[PDB]
C-alpha cells in the first residue's frame, strides 16, 4: 500500500538521522575520554609540584631544628661569660683602690724617710759640735 | 499487508525510543562535559594558589639562611670573646698577687723605718749623756 | 515483497543502533566513574596544599621565635665586648702603675738599709771621740 510505503521511507530517513546524532556522540565521548587523560596528566604534574615543596619544607623544618639548638648552646656560653667578666669588674675594681692606696702609703713612706735622713744630720752635727 | 502494517508502526514506536535516548545520552555527555569544566577551574585555581604558597617557602627558606649566618656571626664572637677573658683572668690572677706583695713589702719598710727611729732616739739619747 | 523486505531491514538498523546506544551508554558510565575518582585526587590535592600551607606557616612561627632569641644574643654580646675591651686598657694601666710601685718599693729599701749602716757608722763614730 502507497501509506505503507511512505511511512516506510520516512522510517529510512528518520533511521538514518539517529545514526548521524549516534556518530556525533561518538565523537563528543571519544574527545572526552582524550580530555580526561590530559587532566590526569596535569595531576601528575601538580603532584610533582608538591612533592619538590614538601622536600624543601621537611629540609627547612631539619634547619630550623639544628638551628633552634645552635641558639641554645650559644645562650649557655654567653650565660657562662657574664658572671666572669661581672667578677673581673668586681677584681680590678678591688686592684684600682688597693693600688691607689699603696701609691699614698709608699709616699708617706718616702716623706718620712726624707724627714729621718734630715733628722739624723740634725742630730749627729749637733752632737759634733758638742765634742 | 497486515502484518506488514503492524511491523511499520512498531518500527515509529522504537526509531523514536532511540531518538528519546539518543537525547538523554546527550544530556549525560553535556553533564560531563560541564564536571570537566569545573575540574579545569579547580586546577587553575591550585596553580594561582601555589604562587603564594612558592612565595611563602621562599621567604620561610632566606629567614632561615639570614639565621644561619648570624648563628655563625655570633658563634664567632663568642669565639672570640672567650680567650680574652681566660686571658684577663691571668692577667688579674697574678697582678693580684704583685699587690699582696707590695703590701707586705711596704708595711714591712714602714715598721723597719719606726725601728730606725726609735734607734736614733735612744742612741742620740745616750751620746747626749755621755757629752 | 520490496516493502516486506525493507521493514526487515528497517528492523535489522534499528536493532544495530540500539547496540551503539546500549554501548555508548556503558563508555558515559566508564567517564562518570574517571570523573568521580578525579574529583577524589583533586579533593586530596586540595588538602596536600592545605598541609603544605599549616606546616609553613607552624614553622614560620619557630623561625620568629629564633629570630627573636638571636636578637636577644646579639644585645648581650654587644654589651659584653665594650666590657672586655675597657678591662683590657685598665689592667695595662694597673699593670703600669704596679711595675712603678715595684722599682719605687725597691729604692726605699735600699735607701733605708743605707739610712740603717749610717747611723751605725755615725753613732761608732761619735763614740770614738767621746769614750
Ligand atoms: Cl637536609
Ligand atoms: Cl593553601
Ligand atoms: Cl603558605
Ligand atoms: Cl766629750
Amino acid at each position: 500500500a502507497e501509506e505503507i510505503k511512505k511511512q516506510v521511507q520516512v522510517n529510512v530517513d528518520d533511521i538514518r538521522a539517529a545514526n548521524i546524532k549516534l556518530d556525533g556522540l561518538g565523537r563528543q565521548i571519544a574527545d572526552i575520554s582524550n580530555s580526561i587523560s590530559t587532566i590526569e596528566s596535569r595531576l601528575g604534574e601538580m603532584d610533582n609540584r608538591l612533592v619538590g615543596i614538601s622536600s624543601q619544607v621537611t629540609q627547612l623544618s631539619n634547619s630550623v631544628s639544628q638551628n633552634t639548638q645552635s641558639i641554645s648552646s650559644l645562650g649557655d656560653r654567653i650565660n657562662a661569660v657574664e658572671p666572669r667578666v661581672d667578677s673581673l669588674d668586681t677584681v680590678t675594681s678591688n686592684l684600682t683602690g688597693r693600688t691607689s692606696t699603696l701609691e699614698a702609703d709608699v709616699g708617706s713612706l718616702r716623706t718620712e724617710l726624707a724627714a729621718l735622713t734630715t733628722r739624723v744630720t740634725t742630730e749627729v752635727t749637733r752632737l759634733d759640735g758638742l765634742i
